[PDB]
């Protein structure tokens, strides 16, 4: 709770100024046209691959798209599989992350039907490692590729840098991060090499600190907008979470033209921290049914009349920031979305309200009755809706009724980011027992220790995540792909924030020098 709003506002980075902007559309050019005279198949995979570690992809999509597409052209002619695992490895998952077709059988010459997968080359087991992320449901040789590798992995660990390399593969996939995340790590490592592109370099960490300071402006504004509702002087619980709620809407949406997406996102994860504390720690049952029911009924009169002093705040906070929402997109784009934004924060709510009747009845249900809740308790339909209708222009009207029909995509993703955020509860709280979670319920339902537990739901989402696949390569859903990274980068934040929840304070505030 160090970064308050003092903090912020007394920032000023050097990197706002317009000589800076300069220089960067300078590099962008002389990279531009340096890829130019990349013509090889797999430095190209190479350089897409380096250009997206950096940061910097969201800059060169079309160069990236040529490339692509070239290559899928031609990855069926007759002697292309070179049979290099690394590069198969790697142009599968850089073909699977952009949506285009390539079978799991490009791997099976790697692969004995007896005795299983066969290499000794690193390299080539963690590219394999990565692009096993990809898979699909029923797929096999990948399957068989994840048991390969991570056990190839594991054993590394019982040369410095390939040690490090088979922990943060371990750890977090890159199919499994939002790209700004592991910039940093990243743009150190591709400087430390002989053959780096210097003007890639330069570019990569002008952007990051760019970036950077677009953000703390950003803060600034965020900052004053959440000391004028004053919530964190009415209630001794409503802790600044403000640095941590934009870190998460960064996740999910870090390119400079989501300022607006970011902003409410933000204030949105800020307000959800507040009223969750209030429905699973400090609030009666009979205080939880009014809110839920003044919340419903979103009428500004019967919630003042009714609710309890302490509540009238938390709502009227509330009510008022969607509203305004909702007025700011009539106002840039002339669409209505309020009846959708209020039934999205229903939806919370009312998951909210199922969990404390569970608590109070000292119920525990079984992992799926619990996963059918708490996949909308831990907000992933109401994060997207409000992405959606904040990061659109045109919204679409088919496209929101399609998120709300709960669609495969939003339950099966918001079912993992719910598993993921389950499994930072710890190991004491377990004991005391209370409240049941994803591990108790699973300990509960089938006699296993909270270890194995633990294990086993951390199988479980990576199994989840082949279903998210798959949905997200149907060409034939409302959603664009666009919409769709805004739901993957939520589940991806969960998995980045279990592992590191200063690398905040890292991300937001301290440049990378010279
Ligand atoms: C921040 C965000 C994007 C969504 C809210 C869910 C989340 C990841 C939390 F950390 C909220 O607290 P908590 O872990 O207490 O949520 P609970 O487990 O009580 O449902
Ligand atoms: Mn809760
Ligand atoms: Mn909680
Ligand atoms: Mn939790």
């Amino acid at each position: 709770s160090i970064w308050d709003h003092d903090f912020l506002q007394s920032l000023n980075s050097n990197y706002t100024d317009e000589t800076y902007k300069r220089r960067a559309e300078e590099l962008k050019g002389k990279v531009k046209t340096a890829i130019k005279d990349v013509t090889e198949p797999l430095d190209q995979l190479e350089l897409i691959d380096n250009l997206q570690r950096l940061g910097l992809a969201y800059h060169f999509e079309p160069e990236i798209r040529n490339i692509l597409r070239n290559i899928h052209n031609h990855n069926k002619d007759y002697n292309w599989r070179k049979e290099n695992l690394y590069a198969t490895s790697l142009e599968f998952r850089l073909l699977r992350q952009h949506g285009y077709p390539v079978s799991q059988e490009v791997f099976s010459g790697f692969k004995d039907d007896k005795v299983g997968f066969i290499c000794d080359d690193f390299k080539g087991i963690l590219s394999l490692h990565e692009a096993s992320y990809y898979s699909l449901e029923g797929e096999s040789i990948m399957e068989e590729a994840w048991q390969f590798t991570s056990k190839h992995l594991k054993e590394m660990m019982i040369d410095v840098f390939v040690a490090e390399q088979a922990k943060r593969a371990l750890e977090l996939p890159l199919h499994w991060k939002a790209p700004m995340l592991e910039a940093r790590w990243f743009i150190h490592v591709y400087e430390k090499r002989e053959d780096k592109n210097h003007l890639l370099l330069e570019l990569a960490k002008l952007e990051f600190n760019t970036l950077q300071a677009i953000y703390q402006e950003e803060l600034k504004d965020i900052s004053g907008w959440w000391k004028d509702t004053g919530l964190g002087e009415k209630l001794s619980f409503a802790r600044n979470r403000l640095v941590a709620s934009f870190l998460w809407s960064m996740g999910i949406a870090f390119e400079p033209q989501f300022a607006y997406c970011r902003r409410v996102l933000t204030i949105s994860i800020a307000l959800i921290t507040v009223i969750d504390d209030i429905y699973d720690v400090y609030g009666t049952l009979d205080e939880l049914e009014i809110f839920t029911d003044a919340v419903a009924r979103w009428d500004i009169n019967y919630a003042l009349k009714h609710l309890p002093g302490y509540m009238k705040m938390c709502f009227l906070a509330l009510y008022n920031f969607v509203n305004e929402f909702a007025y700011y997109v009539l106002k840039q784009q002339d669409f209505d979305m309020l009846l959708s934004i209020k039934h999205a924060w229903l939806g919370l709510i009312q998951a909210y309200l199922v969990e404390a009747k569970w608590y109070h009845s000292k119920y525990t249900p079984k992992l799926e009755e619990y996963l059918e809740n708490g996949l909308v308790s831990i907000t992933g339909p109401l994060i997207i809706t409000i992405s959606y209708l904040s990061g659109t222009n045109p919204i679409i009207k088919k496209e929101l009724e399609f998120l709300e029909s709960n669609p495969d995509i939003v339950h099966w993703s918001s079912k993992i980011f719910r598993l993921q955020d389950d499994l930072g509860t710890s190991s004491d709280e377990i004991q005391r027992g209370d409240v049941p979670k994803s591990i108790q319920c699973y300990m509960h339902e089938t006699g296993a220790s909270e270890e194995v537990a633990r294990e086993h739901i951390k199988d479980m989402m990576r199994q989840m995540w082949k279903k998210v696949n798959a949905y997200t390569a149907d060409k034939d859903s409302p959603l664009t792909r666009t919409t769709a990274e805004f739901l993957l980068n939520l589940v991806r934040m969960s998995h980045f924030m279990y592992l590191h929840g200063d690398v905040g304070f890292t991300l937001l505030f301290q440049p990378i020098p010279l």
